[PDB]
């Protein structure tokens, strides 16, 4: 209890922390339930301790804007430190201060609307591959696991949009390029290892000196040389790798060869499990709400008659599709929390925040607050209609974060998931099965995923 | 050898480092001899590794000025990190960046010429106490250990100038205020513990979590409450403590109660062993060079006839005394090295210095370089005469450092040591004894102290 008397001093309420452990024992229900309860007991501002690390939770929209937008470069610039990361310190997700701002600029033109429009035909090719693999399982007459069929699709999109490798991952399960990427899994920060790290942050320097890395050394070395071969096999003869090689041929230094591999890993970590997991939550909501699925199938057929292929402009034309995606992200924000580290003794919106405190934003908790959402736990896509989309605070609904350090691949993820939804709904309808978890239960761990895999009925139109 | 290929890359020469150990095995001769040899093999710029910590040594005066003066606030602002320090992170010697610049401003008016002139009568009282204790050992007819008789004097000056406690430390060896201060000793950075810290910097966070501190917890707690009692016993009814209490009654926050104790400890650590050790080197040079001692005794009697007491203005009037002090500090710079941490990827005087490299200045080595000093190893006080003092580069002879992070107690130390020299030379002459080490040998460790204690003959005038 070296720093366990900080919130009691400032008059900030919070759960009483145990020595050394802090409030980590309250995570037995998960990040989601611990945040909703604390928002109920203590109100708009409260604090707790991840071991000895003080964590201050804020829920005021004006104060969230100051943290994410206003005082970003000066104060709240970096995220919660974690390790051991090894060479992955050079990744944009982990870099801090000027190293981050240099990396953010070197990768910003990669995610413009112009580059995304050129990636549409490539991504769309695997939409047709997704249908053929789904139609073979549709004539099977048995339930289908969504994250398996969606995992293969997201895999194909990553391998093509990031490295220009075109594989049918579902039909090539033993492909060398597919086998390594499936070894990358989302970090469970409530698992025994990462919890021990949070309780024993002083053990991180020991793991770093032993070359131990939370990123498996095998997968990193595989991509570290696959790039240096493609940097010498493509050279000389539209993917993420090509756009990064063009960047080092111009803040304000060129992108390093090792840094190139770091951001490539971060792109795979981003658009793989997240895309497949979000697409699964959507098809769960479409199957349990057939009225919503039927209405969307009728909107798609209007813009795209005769099952016409979607384009960059026809996707952005669909609004009910955007409503369904936004509503699903509300009930399942894979981020759950948004965190920033306070680097100075500052005072924002009439409250003193000392140096070193991690400022946290319970995104999942604010998405289900009755103070802003009527019938929060219900799947009502009409909240995001142009009629009602104005009654939504842009700092309460933040599925892609906000400010200079938001999700740099937002429009890519949205376009990727919508293209999948469109082609799938142009050929199939989805019915609930017997083993379908109704209502779905979220995992008690540190990841926003269902307890049991989503299984539904797939029929051909 | 994670970072052991940095100097080989930049083309900077240096001794070949062993894995994990680096170049620490070369310290078997001491900081002094390792620096002189490296200045001889590799020239003006070279590098080595304290374990895995790269250390770049520079000897160009224009480049030293850029590090200590020009690019101080922007780049070279902090010193080499070391620990565990505990609460002593709040001390000016250890604080970094804005915490340091806030502390430096809060303590700068404490060391002005006005405050020092008011401390002269208090310090001068223990000059008379020093003579009586020396005259009793003068009629003894036996050799006298200088650091013992000088240690008591420096002790009395600290206890009076910092806390207003007036004790005859030599005649009160069991005084509670004297017993704790003698427990503070200069840190030997070549001892088994601090060497293990340099080789295992990742063990510092473990020692910090165990409340282990290189400053003994007993002495710290003693002064931590002695201040809070004197802050409530003096209150309400010219020392360092009083000047600091007046500062918190005005960058830009008041000085903390805990921070007050931190700087008090740093003052004791500064002006105790250093003052007694430097005063010993001077009396060694005066005894081995009687021509110098006789000339200084004649300069003192001119300004101060009939053994008149010295004042703030009569001390600054003496020039040969200043010459002798400066020349002794040349041959025995207790700093030996001057170090700064490079916080950015900068490039100064046509050389790239990456982030995290400790920039070092071999002060001891430059003080004995024949390229700037004729007959370096000889005690020739005439180098600092107004005739020849102009042929001295202010960035080669830096006994008190240089720049915004120099010794903030320079003029206090000089005035303190000169007052001691004047009163002592007004009543005694110093002859070499049989057990007197001639020539004196420096310690092979990490401290600039003699191998054997200086013993001389003391006679009454
Ligand atoms: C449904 C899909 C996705 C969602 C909901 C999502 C959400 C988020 C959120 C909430 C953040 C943190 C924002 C903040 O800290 O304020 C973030 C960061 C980030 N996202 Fe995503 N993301 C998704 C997919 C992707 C994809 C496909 C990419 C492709 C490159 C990507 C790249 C990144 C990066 C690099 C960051 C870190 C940015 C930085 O630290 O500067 N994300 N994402
Ligand atoms: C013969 C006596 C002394 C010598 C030769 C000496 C020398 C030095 C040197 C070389 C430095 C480092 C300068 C740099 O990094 O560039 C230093 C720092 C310092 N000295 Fe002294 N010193 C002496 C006595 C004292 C005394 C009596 C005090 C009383 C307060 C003192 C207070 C300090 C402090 C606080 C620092 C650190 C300054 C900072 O980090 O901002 N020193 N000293
Ligand atoms: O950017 C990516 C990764 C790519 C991505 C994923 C999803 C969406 N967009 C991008 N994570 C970003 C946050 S850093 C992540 C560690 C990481 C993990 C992988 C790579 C780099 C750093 C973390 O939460 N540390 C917290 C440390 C901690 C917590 C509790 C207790 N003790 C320690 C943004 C993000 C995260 C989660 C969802 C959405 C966005
Ligand atoms: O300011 C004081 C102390 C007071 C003082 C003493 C003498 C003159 N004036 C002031 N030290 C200052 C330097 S920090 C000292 C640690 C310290 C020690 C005590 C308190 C705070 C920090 C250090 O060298 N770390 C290096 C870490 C290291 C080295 C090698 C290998 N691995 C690790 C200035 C100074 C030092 C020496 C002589 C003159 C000035």
């Amino acid at each position: 209890t070296h720093s366990h008397g900080l919130f009691k001093k400032l008059g900030i309420p919070g759960p009483t922390p145990l020595p050394f452990l802090g409030n980590i024992l309250s995570y037995h229900k998960g990040f989601c339930m611990f945040d909703m309860e604390c928002h109920k007991k203590y109100g708009k501002v409260w604090g707790f301790y991840d071991g000895q690390q003080p964590v201050l939770a804020i829920t005021d929209p004006d104060m969230i804007k100051t943290v994410l937008v206003k005082e970003c470069y000066s104060v709240f610039t970096n995220r919660r430190p974690f390790g051991p990361v090894g060479f992955m310190k050079s990744a944009i997700s982990i870099a801090e201060d000027e190293e981050w701002k240099r990396l953010r600029s070197l990768l910003s033109p990669t995610f413009t609307s112009g580059k995304l429009k050129e990636m549409v035909p490539i991504i769309a090719q695997y939409g047709d591959v997704l249908v053929r693999n789904l139609r073979r399982e549709a004539e099977t007459g048995k339930p289908v696991t969504l994250k398996d069929v969606f995992g293969a699709y997201s895999m194909d999109v990553i391998t093509s949009t990031s490295f220009g490798v075109n594989i049918d991952s579902l039909n090539n399960p033993q492909d060398p390029f597919v086998e390594n990427t499936k070894k990358l899994l989302r970090f469970d920060f409530l698992d025994p290892f990462f919890l021990s790290i949070t309780v024993f942050p002083f053990l991180i320097p020991i793991l770093e000196v032993l070359n131990i890395c939370v990123f498996p050394r095998e997968v990193t070395n595989f991509l570290r040389k696959s790039v240096k071969r493609m940097k010498e096999s493509r050279l000389e003869d539209v993917d993420f790798l090509q756009l990064m090689i063009d960047s080092q041929n111009s803040s304000h230094k060129a992108l390093s060869d090792l840094e190139l591999v770091a951001q490539s890993i971060i792109f795979i970590f981003a658009g793989y499990e997240t895309t497949s997991s979000v697409l699964s939550f959507i098809m769960y909501e479409l199957a349990t709400h057939p009225d919503v699925q039927q209405k969307l199938q009728e909107e798609i057929d209007a813009v795209l008659p005769n099952k016409a292929p979607p384009t960059y402009d026809t996707v952005l034309q669909m609004e009910y599709l955007d409503m369904v995606v936004n509503e699903t992200l509300r009930l399942f924000p894979i981020a759950m929390r948004l965190e920033r580290v306070c680097k100075k003794d500052v005072e924002i919106n009439g409250m003193f925040i000392p140096k070193g405190v991690v400022v946290m934003i319970p995104s999942y908790a604010l998405h289900r607050d009755p103070k802003y959402w009527t019938e929060p736990e219900k799947f009502l896509p009409e909240r995001f209609s142009k009629k009602n989309k104005d009654n939504i605070d842009p700092y309460i609904y933040t599925p892609f974060g906000s400010g200079p350090r938001n999700c740099i691949g937002m429009r890519f993820a949205l376009m990727n998931m919508k293209l999948a939804l469109i082609r799938v709904l142009q050929n199939f309808s989805f019915k609930p099965c017997k083993e379908t978890q109704i209502p779905l239960k979220l995992s008690l761990g540190g990841l926003l995923q269902p307890e049991k895999p989503v299984v539904l009925k797939v029929e051909s139109r």
